[PDB]
């Protein structure tokens, strides 16, 4: 019926979510992985009681595709800090941590915009925010703990983790799926609520599958 | 439902081209200015019959709205080079230039992604890649000249030259409106298609106003 506005939506979001990964992250697919990764996450964590009423089947895709701007915040980071390979001094680790910070308010603003609340927005506003929030409560920028970091944000972070580990960079290569596995699994009750983490294991053999379909180029 | 949809783009459009800016011209208000001197123009040349075929009521708010992601492709263009006030060598030159290709290639991914053809995506597209050339043929990044430049990115270059001169630099204040007026007829058949300027000097009043209205805080 109204796909054509829908699949609009979807081709622009993805292909400016892009560009704002051309800084840091260039010639890459994390954004279709991490889409996935998520929707899977989501989709097994519906399945129970404790997630099933926020996680309807239009919350889960609409949280899905919200996770695709987790990152549009680091425009806010200058060139010298987000390009330095090594350790950051204090402030640059300031001004690395403010692109959750640069993302929640832009998406905010977009939020304040509508008469009807939007779901997408509200998702991607918490996800852009969150993301970098750890369940000890020892991430940033706020220092949110348990379940106090919101859902979507919880998902994302063990998402971004999984990608992060699984796929190239400067000083590695990806590492193998079973590693990444087990160093996910350490990071239950501290990183990732356990239950998240619980769900990754019972879906990790997808996560597998994602990661191999979607390879970077070589 | 069909609005829910169209206010969401709006908003997220709007936000992200907004996020855009923040390298090289925070705290702004270029992009609602922007889309209004563009759908001014838009607007007057739409009555006339040689452009009323391109300018359809749909067409002037799809190409007002796109006009928004402009400079989009300025995250291709380093810190050191964005940043530098002075007169940069002819690499970096190139560097600065290469905002309009990068933008360019990212919706025309978005055009493949989408499969069907989107007026939005397709002005967008033209104005990102385009909105540097000049009639006379001396502009960047092609050197198209006249007819060759699609017709909005020939509209924007005419609302982005008027909204540079008439808002805040680091080498100067804003230029009057009336002084800005001259300029731009100054530039008409070089910069800018005569048949532009002709319209802009009609809405020129309406210019002054958005300028004042939608003024920098
Ligand atoms: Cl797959
Ligand atoms: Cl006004
Ligand atoms: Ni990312
Ligand atoms: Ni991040
Ligand atoms: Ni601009
Ligand atoms: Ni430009």
């Amino acid at each position: 019926r109204t796909r054509q506005l829908q699949q609009l939506q979807d081709a622009v979001i993805e292909a400016l979510a892009t560009l704002g990964d051309l800084r840091d992250n260039p010639r890459s697919r994390h954004l279709p992985r991490i889409e996935r990764y998520v929707r899977l996450l989501a989709e097994h964590l519906a399945a129970q009681r404790a997630f099933a009423d926020e996680l309807t089947p239009e919350a889960v895709d609409l949280l899905s595709k919200s996770a695709l701007l987790h990152d549009i915040g680091k425009v806010a980071v200058p060139d010298r800090v987000l390009l330095n390979p090594g350790q950051l001094d204090a402030a640059d680790t300031a001004l690395l941590q403010g692109h959750t910070r640069a993302g929640r308010d832009a998406l905010a603003s977009a939020e304040r915009r509508l008469g009807q609340p939007s779901g997408f927005l509200r998702f991607a506003r918490q996800i852009a925010y969150s993301h970098h929030e750890r369940w000890d409560g020892r991430g940033f920028p706020e220092g949110l703990a348990g379940e106090r970091i919101p859902l979507a944000a919880r998902i994302v972070a063990l998402a971004d983790r999984y990608d992060e580990l699984t796929s190239r960079h400067a000083y590695r290569p990806p590492l193998a799926h079973a590693e990444a596995v087990l160093l996910i699994q350490a990071g239950a009750g501290s990183e990732f609520d356990p239950r998240l983490v619980e769900a990754f294991v019972a879906v990790a053999d997808a996560f597998a599958e994602v990661a191999r379909r979607y390879a970077d180029s070589a």
